């Protein structure tokens, strides 16, 4: 499983700010057994996309359910590769919650990014309530169901969990944590969809990793790489690419 | 008021479309005393404004209700204008309904669109259960109250009003309904934000409007323009910015 | 309202046929003031487009109600404007008889094919079966009101009206029984949809017409010109294009 | 049994996209063992034949059962031939279902494609009511016994098989239901039309195949190749004509 690192700049830049991080990334030198990709906003991808190493992914941050349509405000798999970008992240934790997108709404995307030919960020969640209640395991296993009954090719999907009581709250996910979160979600693909699938799948971390803590959660057990927030707009992004 | 003509995208154009839409729009022949914009996908903003005549705007369908931050999927006021665009259309019927969006959330979207110094296409709608269940008053009035609660300039401020039942339903709106539904519009703002607000503010048709009907309507008395969707995509809106 | 006349090849061409046609129609002298168009197998459409005079329009037969997808054995309007051909056939008596199209189904397809911005002849039937237990009227009604729930912009529509009982049985419809039917239809559209559709909307009779016949018939009150099977393969459609 | 590959682009593509898959194909290392075909919208079967390597087959997707005649949207085995293309699918799942096809009806399709000197891709399937009560022989019985009343000429065949209650539940059937299904298939011709046609006839597992898989699908028992949708429109192609 090659190591993954996302790093999603969510609606945190403008152009300036994306030719600094664009020439940063392109300036250093990262690790060529790292497949990287950046997360843009919708009116930057063609921005980010022609300016940046044609090695690092761009991945749009959402899309709509169909190629075209009467959807003001949505954007299709289509238009995205036509501003010459592979990828899209799908079911990103703030869409969840703040656009209480059901799980079979992203499934609905899921299932046409795929026909269209995207690469997909998959992500899972937990919240705090989830947590506290005992139903970490219960809330992974329904997203995943979800995910699984759209995905017909899992070559071209990474998965990537969120702790969302581990996000601006005072608290980090132990290693433990971490490493039985995506143990599970690894058990869950093997007895659900496949051994083969379980053994190539990529599932990150999504989590306040950056330059002092990436090497240490790079060797995590069943940890390919990382989705990664805030360090996405600071050098820290280098490091985690470079954490193997 | 200055004759105002919005053509509206949606989701239906990739960037060769846009260019074709695009190069004709630069070579018509067009009303210098209409004001034209276009509804444009966040991911062509910059391909759009870039291409387009600057005498044109270019309008984004949607945005967020704060400048930046953790907010994956969404763009901002400061982002659009950050791609040269000055407009953007506010409570669209597509995400009033499809994407549920309250009033509450298009107004806090509208105020910080006012803060940031945008120019707003805020939109009203009237769904076919609210004209059968007798609430067409009741709904824009709510609708109104929220918007003009979000707005102080209005000189930046255009209504466009939809009528979802004269859409393929059977039921087609005759000039004298479309006249009065605009005229209740402007009368609201008679009595409840002041006069000179009802005589500067454009209000708009948003409806099948078309090289066939559109010279017809224009002439209608409180009938300051037109937000169109399919016919923004033929050679139509240049007959509808050209209706007087 | 213009002279329309389309030339319904069927099955009946391959590519010599059509070369043959072409040939005839290109050199032919055509009447200006008739607005001319051939309806073209689909796998023969970019090449009848690419010989045929651009000044006569280029018609698929028919195609499915969404741009893309699943669905093996269908083409989209999309596809049809992808061979440089404006106009499509919908709702041919020969598809809601022996394909048992019904209604609604043909009315998603002129719905989407009015979004992708094709150009229709929106075909209307009655069997011999209606027309023996006196349903003429009913028929006709039910299938223009399906219709007009699903057309927005009626400048880019023409129906045709074919009377079956009159194909291939040793009857043909009176000059007068065509001239009812039309003056029904259009008055239908009077009274449903309005009185500036009925003006502009053209009314085809689709039936057996040739050089014999043609100019006859053209003089017909509520007539608006031809939808033409047999007589498309002959000299006659140049006699029926110069019909007035 | 030389390994087969069929590529069915369905509704999927535009002239662009064809030209893109059409190089790709074009330009590989394809195994000279595999007959490689794809399966062509009907509107760019000349297009599609006119730029792709003679080694490489192109299929219609459909047709109808007489070579000419009043069959409005229909296209028949000759007018395939006149684009120069040598293939047509025949029952596939998509017309079974959504158009309602039944077995007369395709093998009437089938024995006139046969006496046209068509090849043909004759395909099964069984739906999720089928797998569940359990009428996998049964059904499946029905539709073999019906192809094969209209074949005469098993040399021009092949055979494909798709578990659509896999895709359209969303999971993947295991090897052991697509051997046990090929296995079955090959029975049926062993002792209802002879040894030599069962030990001859190609016969597919239709279903979601990808580079991931394609290598250990390749080498189950019974199974011959390959009729593949939505990796017919990636690189995976590739992969899955070289599976063997
Ligand atoms: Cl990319
Ligand atoms: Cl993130
Ligand atoms: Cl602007
Ligand atoms: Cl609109
Ligand atoms: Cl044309
Ligand atoms: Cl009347
Ligand atoms: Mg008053």
């Amino acid at each position: 499983r090659k190591f993954f690192v996302i790093g999603n700049w969510k609606m945190n830049v403008d152009k300036n700010r994306i030719n600094g991080i664009v020439k940063m990334m392109n300036k250093a030198a990262l690790d060529p057994n790292t497949e990287a990709v950046v997360g843009c906003p919708s009116c930057y991808l063609s921005h980010a996309r022609e300016h940046l190493s044609p090695s690092i992914g761009v991945a749009a941050q959402n899309c709509y359910k169909v190629a075209r349509g009467n959807f003001s405000g949505e954007i299709s798999p289509e238009m995205i590769k036509d501003c010459g970008c592979d990828w899209v992240i799908l079911g990103h934790p703030e869409r969840r919650t703040i656009f209480s997108e059901p799980d079979s709404f992203i499934a609905e995307k899921v299932a046409h990014a795929q026909e269209a030919g995207m690469k997909i960020i998959a992500c899972l969640c937990e919240t705090t309530e989830d947590r506290k209640e005992g139903r970490t395991k219960e809330v992974l296993f329904k997203q995943l169901k979800s995910l699984a009954g759209a995905i017909r090719d899992w070559s071209r999907v990474v998965l990537a969990f969120e702790a969302l009581w581990a996000s601006n709250t005072g608290v980090f996910a132990t290693n433990q944590q971490v490493q039985e979160a995506l143990a599970l979600v690894r058990d869950w693909l093997r007895n659900n969809v496949s051994e083969r699938v379980a053994d190539t799948t990529r599932l990150l971390y999504a989590g306040s990793v950056n330059s002092g803590n990436c090497r240490e959660m790079a060797a995590l057990k069943d940890l390919d790489g990382f989705l990664v927030g805030s360090a996405a707009l600071k050098p820290d992004i280098v490091d985690i690419i470079n954490a193997r």
